[PDB]
């Protein structure tokens, strides 16, 4: 539960008829951010300010949205909302908020013509609150599917999931993940819990079938996604937040196979607090971020 | 003149009262893209698909826009326009256009409350045409300034410029640059032509003043030059990204300081997917540097 971390509120906007939506994490306490874009087909906005050799931005929130490339318009909706509320970097003549975002492709379920837009991004911001939030097919996970080797028609439902890992000394690492993976999702024993299905409903085993020669028939296959946020209540430097984002992908690798494919836009954002007493080695935090991400992947499909 | 390269149209949308705008390069022939974001304060959209290890996207156009972070909305306005015209990658249930973009900060001149938006991005696409285009304080260069050590009040006008370099065998490399640099612009002799001014009126020499201890008082200081270089050669993705990287050498020759903590300096590069012209990428990149440097000067000679 991402809101276990100080200062974070989460809001969804959900369109259950079109099967799309967006989710925003809003930061009421200043954060130090990082990012790792590992998939080969990602669409994002504002990620350059999240690398270690860029200046320290003022990140107002981070958004996970559907709508493919179109859905980044909801991030601009959030930017406009935050400016009206008086948040963002103060340049005297204006305040400039920043809402980095990454997308999934969810246009092949429901209505392809409806995508998160300026208004939907505002709605998610308005709805953002502390405490527990809903998981499953809501917000950015509304139109998510898993296991697209044979097309969306033989896929399993995806979703939005969350988990918190507790360490010593009050340290926490939490994740919030939208699972829309090309590949199958497995538990810790290696059983398939969501994935590509044969016509009658048994799991095919995507990787096994690909080794035998079955070819990718998903909508994006002709050009040659799991997105999420990992957050800690530790203080981080920019270099450490980017290292945490990099290590968190290991958790995706343990749950999802194949992962980081040519049709995946896999992206992890990471945050720590600018002002906190708590510190810990980044390799430990990163390992816990991997565990949190893995658990959040499973959460997405059991809710 | 960027439209010297096959298939490119350029459109501006200009608000001369608010002192902002945006410019789009539209690609009617398919391109191979690359990018190099070198400044430490850049705001961009869709750049991940432009690196060599990403799949080959279908770039519909590239936008250079004012409005700081707000101005990326104009890119989505262009995406909406192109979808209505039936352009973009075909997924059966829809067509998905892609309009990568980078911004300058132009809120401290004119009206801070007006920025390129959905409507303005569409207007730039509507205006896009072949042949010569206007340069100076137009489109994405409308609100551009150069030399902000002492703030915008002691700056020089910037703008949008373009240049074409001709090589052997019909090869061309062209650039289109918006100069909004923190630093000063020098000509090829090394004279300051645009830059920070003392109150008493002369160019201060930004770098010299910084070495003496003068502190950056620009609006972003508590925490740009953007452009496109294009060739009629066929490139791979790796080569287009190398061309973008080498083009920054041209910015370094014209502008000083460059790639600062207040600069969002970004170069996009394109080659043609279908072309019979090839040349070594280190030569093309050197030419891209020359074109970029000449375009920087062009921006202020208008
Ligand atoms: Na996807
Ligand atoms: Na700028």
């Amino acid at each position: 539960m991402l809101t276990d971390i100080d200062g974070i509120r989460v809001g969804h906007a959900t369109d259950a008829r079109a099967m799309t939506g967006c989710t925003i994490a809003v930061f009421d306490e200043p954060v130090v951010p990082g990012v790792d874009v590992r998939g080969a087909n990602a669409a994002t906005i504002y990620t350059d300010l999240l690398y270690p050799d860029s200046v320290m931005p003022s990140v107002t929130g981070i958004m996970l949205t559907g709508g493919s490339a179109f859905g980044l318009e909801a991030a601009l909706g959030a930017v406009r909302y935050f400016e009206e509320q008086g948040r963002g970097y103060d340049v005297g003549v204006a305040k400039i908020p920043l809402v980095p975002a990454a997308v999934i492709y969810d246009l092949s379920v429901g209505d392809a013509n409806v995508r998160p837009d300026l208004a939907m991004g505002r709605r998610a911001c308005e709805a953002a609150k502390p405490g527990p939030f809903e998981r499953g097919r809501v917000g950015g996970g509304t139109g998510a599917t898993v296991g697209k080797l044979y097309g969306v028609r033989q896929s399993s439902p995806g979703g939005l999931g969350t988990a918190t890992v507790s360490l010593y000394g009050g340290i926490k690492v939490s994740a919030m993940i939208v699972v829309n993976s090309f590949g199958d999702l497995r538990d810790t024993a290696g059983r398939i819990v969501a994935g590509a299905k044969y016509e009658g409903g048994e799991f095919a085993d995507t990787y096994a079938r690909m080794k035998l020669g079955d070819k990718n028939q998903s909508a994006l296959a002709r050009m040659g996604t799991t997105i999420g946020i990992v957050s800690t209540n530790c203080r981080l430097t920019k270099v450490e937040a980017s290292r945490m984002a990099t290590l968190a992908h290991n958790g995706l690798a343990r749950a999802i196979c194949p992962i980081h494919t040519n049709v995946d836009g896999d992206t992890i954002f990471a945050t720590g607090l600018q002002k906190s007493d708590l510190t810990a080695p980044v390799d430990l935090l990163g390992t816990a971020a991997a565990e949190a991400a893995m658990l959040a992947c499973l959460d997405a499909v059991m809710q």
